[PDB]
């Protein structure tokens, strides 16, 4: 379940880049059942043609696990809520989930479900203890800030 | 003056900065260009696209000067292949035309424009469209792409 930084131009195997709706977080699970389903790029300047409406976007690496998915990716949005005011603040996450793979089956996995106020990621294991069987989306990659020196 | 790139295969996975584009088939006229968002600036550590409103058709290009410039009101204007006299010569190549909608009262003599066609849309010089007392135009031409080819 990979943790990645933002680079571009460095997954040296991919021939493309891959485009996804984005949903924030806190905004809940509406708008993630929302976001459009089918990203298809297609012509000779790979145009990608969603079949529904979106405000938000992203790009990102063609990484395997991105890559992989097909229908149904989404990028989830994710900020921070420190309890001293001093204290280093983590980074803000980007996300990437299969709603298509919604279904609860990895004790190991991970998977997008309803918070108290938005959203959050919870292990398989503890899902079925919980008697959930269906979430928003299996998450198979996380996007860390972009990150130098 | 307005930079014609080739681009390559490949081209965009290998590049290390990138930039999104809403487009229009520019035979579907005026109205579409119009309609597209004009709020496409990247923001957040993810570059994520918070427009204003919401938009099916987008595309991804290197982040080359010129386009980077743009800032709000970029759009990417597909041209299709038209058919040649001789067949067996092949189409004439797709074409993105990447236009600047903030830009869009004509001032550049020089400079190419977009303005409304018979048949979709058409690109039309700056000192033309001051000669016809045209002011406003649909965005100023600012870079144009051929598809990447074989040889």
């Amino acid at each position: 379940i990979p943790v990645v930084r933002l680079k571009f131009g460095e997954v040296a195997e991919a021939t493309s880049v891959v485009v996804l709706p984005v949903c924030k977080a806190e905004e809940g699970e509406k708008k993630i059942l929302e976001a459009p389903m089918e990203i298809i790029a297609g012509g000779d300047f790979k145009v990608v043609e969603a079949e529904k409406g979106w405000k938000r976007w992203v790009v990102l690496p063609s990484w395997n696990p991105v890559a992989a998915i097909g229908k149904g990716g989404v990028a989830v949005s994710f900020r921070d809520r420190k309890v001293l005011p001093w204290d280093g603040k983590e980074e803000p996450l980007l996300v990437v989930a299969d709603r298509v793979r919604n279904v609860v089956e990895a004790d190991d996995g991970y998977y997008l479900v309803v918070a108290e106020n938005g959203l959050k990621l919870e292990k398989g294991s503890d899902l079925k203890a919980r008697e959930v069987k269906e979430s928003l989306g299996m998450v198979v990659l996380v996007v860390r800030p972009p990150r130098e020196d």
